[PDB]
Order: C-alpha cells, then sequence, then structure tokens
C-alpha cells in the first residue's frame, strides 16, 4: 500500500482518521471525471465501514472501504457499456445480483424508486450509495447469523442492537 | 392542559394547512418556532412522526402532536437534570442514567452504539440527538412487541425481510 498509505495520511490529517468531509474530498479527487460523491454517500460509508466504533475511518477501515468501491466500480463499468455514466434500472437488478445480493421483486422496486433518477437511470454515486447500504445492512444482520442460513432469532435487546446500529444519524 | 390543547389547535390552525395534519417539514417549523442554530432537524422530526403517528396517516393530527409534545417535555426534564453546567449538551455517562431514568433498560453494547451515533467528537449529546435517540429507542421497542405476535419475547427474521425493513421503515 505504498502511496495508498500516503494518500490516507494526507487527507486523514492530525487525528489519522477520516471523517465524512475528508472522504468526499479524497473520493472525488481520485475516483474522477453531476458524477461525484455526495456528503450523503460518504456519511453512510463512514457509518457502515467504521468497524471499531470510532466514528471515523482508520487506514485499515479505509482500505476495506476502497477495495469495496473498486469492485463495485468494476460492476458499474461492466453494465455502463455506452459510457453514459448511468445504467438503466433493469441492469441494476443484474448488478446487484452480480455483487452477491440475491433479492426479490419487492426489493428491486424499492431500489429503483429510491436510487433512480427521472429517466429511470442510476448514476455511479447512487449506485455506490445503494451498494453501501446493502452491504452494511447485510453485515449488521450477518453478525447475528454466523451459522449462515439467512435466518436469525432475536430477543428485544438484540433487535435494539441491530436496529440502533442500522439507523444512521446525521446531526 | 385544556389551554395547551387550545393553544396547540391555534398553532395547527396557523401552520398545518387544510388537512389539519403536520408532515415532517411542518413539524420542524412548529418545534423550532414554539422555541426561539441548535433546534430539531428534519431527520429527527421524521423519527418523531414514525413514533407517534399511531393511525398510520403519515402525518400528525392534533392529538398525536399533543402526545409528542408531552414526551418531549418529559425527556427535556431528564436532559435538564444532567446538563448542570447549562452547556446544551450532556456527556456519555450522563446519557446512561438519562436513558435509565426515561425507563429504557439496555446493555453496554447499546450504550456504545448510542455513543457512536448520537455523540459529537467530544462525546457529548446535544438535545436534537438526545430526543432523536429516545424516539428511535421507543419506536424500536414498539416494533419488536408488534412483530412478536405469540408474545414469547423472540422474533424470526430472514435477511430479505430485514433488507426490506431497512429500505423504508428505517
Ligand atoms: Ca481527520
Ligand atoms: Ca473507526
Ligand atoms: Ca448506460
Ligand atoms: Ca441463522
Ligand atoms: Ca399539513
Ligand atoms: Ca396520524
Ligand atoms: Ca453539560
Ligand atoms: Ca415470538
Amino acid at each position: 500500500q505504498q502511496q495508498f498509505r500516503n494518500i490516507f495520511k494526507q487527507i486523514a490529517g492530525d487525528d489519522m482518521e477520516i471523517c465524512a468531509d475528508e472522504l468526499k474530498k479524497v473520493l472525488n479527487t481520485v475516483v474522477n471525471k453531476t458524477h461525484g460523491f455526495t456528503l450523503e454517500s460518504c456519511r453512510s460509508m463512514i457509518a457502515l465501514m467504521d468497524t471499531d466504533g470510532s466514528g471515523k475511518l482508520n487506514l485499515q477501515e479505509f482500505h476495506h472501504l476502497w477495495n469495496k468501491i473498486k469492485a463495485w466500480q468494476k460492476i458499474f463499468k461492466h453494465y455502463d457499456t455506452d459510457q453514459s455514466g448511468t445504467i438503466n434500472s433493469y441492469e441494476m437488478r443484474n448488478a446487484v445480483n452480480d455483487a452477491g445480493f440475491h433479492l426479490n421483486n419487492q426489493l428491486y422496486d424499492i431500489i429503483t424508486m429510491r436510487y433512480a433518477d427521472k429517466h429511470m437511470n442510476i448514476d455511479f454515486d447512487s449506485f455506490i450509495c445503494c451498494f453501501v447500504r446493502l452491504e452494511g445492512m447485510f453485515r449488521a444482520f450477518h453478525a447475528f447469523d454466523k451459522d449462515g442460513d439467512g435466518i436469525i432469532k432475536l430477543n428485544v435487546l438484540e433487535w435494539l442492537q441491530l436496529t440502533m446500529y442500522a439507523l444512521e444519524h446525521h446531526h
């Protein structure tokens, strides 16, 4: 992680961790070309990759976030054949499935309604935002499902753990 | 009491518009101008509505708002009790007590999660976050008992049910 370490150091600043603002800046500087990451996205990335609960991303946490964005970008580029900077809503079903998320029709429509624009396309920022929320929601759940069957039984404090973790707070 | 309900009818008559019901934007207006920045955010008002919209209309009628108001009053009294230095904030130990004072029994993991989500970089909770946390806590307790139809204290969820909930309800 030669100058990856160095990129992290520049933006992280004095506390050596990355808050939402620093993440936007680094992400829009290095993943580049309207087509940029919003502060909404970067906050949900922090919220969901912040594994030690510090509230900001350290190097290790940032590096995992980064490998995730790249892999998701590969899938975007694969479906945006006509370089439009967007994929239509049908391709999103495919994208999500390719990235490992086998869902259902109710969920595919929720995703389209939430993340598609008025032409029914989905830009990269929305694309990444949606995948961040799916991975984050899946990992929150998975922590109670180490056996892997996709089914969990919860008591009330377990459900409060899950849900209070899942509900982001922005102010 | 009755007078406060009259007062509140008069606020609604002014800002609720024709439906006499308040959406999240309208609630924001009300709370931040029955007070005189800090103040409640849209995000928090969205959660207040999720909590107290007991008829599922998506907005608050007068009675639902009155109930909300009362809870905010009660929680505010708890907040005061701990913000002794008048700082507008309370610290993280103070939140555990405030939480327990408000009736919620939780555990150490929940205290860490509350801190991660509601505390600033100094590990203090401002009032917007305090109330926002409290309504979510109460809302989530209500969800649980509503999902637990047999009452055995346990709920079954699959990953898709979960992903379904987290995309609209949360
Ligand atoms: Ca920093
Ligand atoms: Ca961290
Ligand atoms: Ca395209
Ligand atoms: Ca299981
Ligand atoms: Ca209205
Ligand atoms: Ca209502
Ligand atoms: Ca204080
Ligand atoms: Ca049950």
